[PDB]
């Protein structure tokens, strides 16, 4: 992944857990060598993967677990780091936004050339809820999905009640999930 993401990680756990946490982890993850990340440079997804798993280790959390807690921070860092107008263009509410998102990662792929955006698909069930198809060229990152859903109801404003109904991992097309919201 494009090295905005790792630069998101690595800030996230330097935040929390602090630098000497973060050294570990790196170390770790077999990246004691890499300075610092490249934002807008494209780097194997091994990289993340790995600081995944070595987040996982040294925190003591499983990684699902912890993803979730990154996907939630995304959304703020994304909003801190350059991208808060782009984030405000995609919308003032969850469902729109999720709707929105597709062309948000169109607009983001302009700048990022080589990126594997994931697509999202709402299919809406009323007003407060949506059926939610998310399609990706990678593995595991549902939990991710999870804690980005969570970080855009505290955005909005909003009560998100998540669950997933479909699991790419188990051998379905993709993941689904069903979502309820509310003021
Ligand atoms: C301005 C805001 C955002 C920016 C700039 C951004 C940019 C990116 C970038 C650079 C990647 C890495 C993909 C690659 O390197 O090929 C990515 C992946 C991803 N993004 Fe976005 N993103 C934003 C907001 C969001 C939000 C709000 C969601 C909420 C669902 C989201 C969902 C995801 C997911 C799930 C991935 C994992 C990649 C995959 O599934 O294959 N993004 N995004």
């Amino acid at each position: 992944m494009y090295g905005l993401v790792n630069k998101a990680i690595q800030d996230m756990i330097s935040k929390h857990h602090g630098e000497d946490t973060w050294e570990a982890i790196k170390q770790k993850a077999g990246l004691e060598d890499i300075d610092f990340f490249v934002g807008m440079e494209a780097y194997s997804d091994d990289v993340t993967y790995h600081l995944v798993g070595a987040a996982s280790e040294v925190l003591g959390k499983p990684a699902e677990e912890w993803l979730i807690a990154f996907g939630e921070y995304w959304v703020t860092y994304t909003s801190e780091e350059g991208y808060g107008e782009l984030l405000a263009s995609a919308g003032d509410s969850l469902p729109e936004f999720m709707e929105n998102l597709d062309n948000l990662h169109a607009r983001v792929g302009l700048s990022f050339p080589q990126l594997r955006p994931p697509a999202f698909e709402c299919q809406h069930t009323s007003s407060k809820s949506m059926e939610l198809h998310y399609q990706s060229t990678r593995c595991g990152l549902a939990p991710m999905v999870l804690g980005l859903l969570h970080g855009l109801g505290k955005r909005f404003q909003t009560k998100v009640e998540v669950t997933q109904t479909a699991f790419r991992e188990t051998g379905e097309d993709h993941d689904i999930f069903s979502i309820k919201y509310e003021d």
